[PDB]
């Protein structure tokens, strides 16, 4: 079968996360992709706000995200370490949770996993999965910002 | 009458430039709007394409021409003014002439009248040095443009 090739296309899945999904081995594909269209979300938004939040370093952040992207579009990421990312996506999903997900991020930075806090131990992590963790967190301080001007 | 109030409201002009205008006293309400329209068209590509091209010199850009695109709209500029900047943003609907439009802008950044190559002298305030720079940000953002496709 070609699941994942469905799931790529399939329009009815938004970028909502479920916190009760984290973890799930079943809705991990499912889980892949939508973390994969968030962050697109994120980028989508900042792009819309390049006049107003550090112009210089969208471009960088954008490509240096390309490769985890593909990643999560075809669910490649170790079961841990999207655990961990999805985390951390969640709480920046909700309002007045952005000190969770810099806690959950810093779990994530060395090494260790990371689960949704108040709802609802090692990893590993090389030069490449490195090279994304540094990335999500300008996403982090930019919807900082966007919540806090808006 | 206010005809600036209709000229500017007007769906008849589009941006194109005709060089033959450019020094004409007839037509200077007609072909401040067009330098107005034909502006605004710029910006707004860059705007599509922000991240692409210096995104951080976007926002200072449009601050500096918004007095000089109200003044285009209100046909405020003297004429030797309106025949300079004219004169730039024709050539830089060239492609091939991008070199024309740096000529000329430079003969406006030194207080002279540019004329129309391929077809004496001016004074320069605080605020309208202020656009007159931006000015060939619209410049270099065109030359990526094009060149970038």
């Amino acid at each position: 079968m070609r699941i994942q090739e469905a799931i790529a296309q399939d329009k009815t899945i938004s970028v909502i996360i479920d916190p009760s999904q984290i973890g799930s081995t079943e809705g991990k594909p499912l889980l892949s992709m939508k973390c994969n269209l968030y962050i697109h979300e994120i980028l989508s938004r900042w792009k819309a706000s390049l006049e107003a939040y550090h112009p210089e370093l969208f471009l960088d952040t954008k490509k240096a995200l390309f490769p985890l992207l593909l990643q999560l579009r075809r669910n490649q990421l170790a079961p841990d370490l999207l655990i961990s990312l999805a985390t951390v996506l969640y709480h920046l999903q909700q309002p007045k949770e952005i000190n969770l997900a810099v806690q959950s991020y810093m779990k994530l930075s060395i090494g260790n996993v990371a689960w949704p806090i108040g709802v609802t131990a090692n990893i590993m992590i090389d030069e490449r999965t490195r090279l994304w963790i540094t990335s999500i967190k300008r996403l982090i301080t930019f919807e900082e910002w966007y919540t806090s001007n808006h």
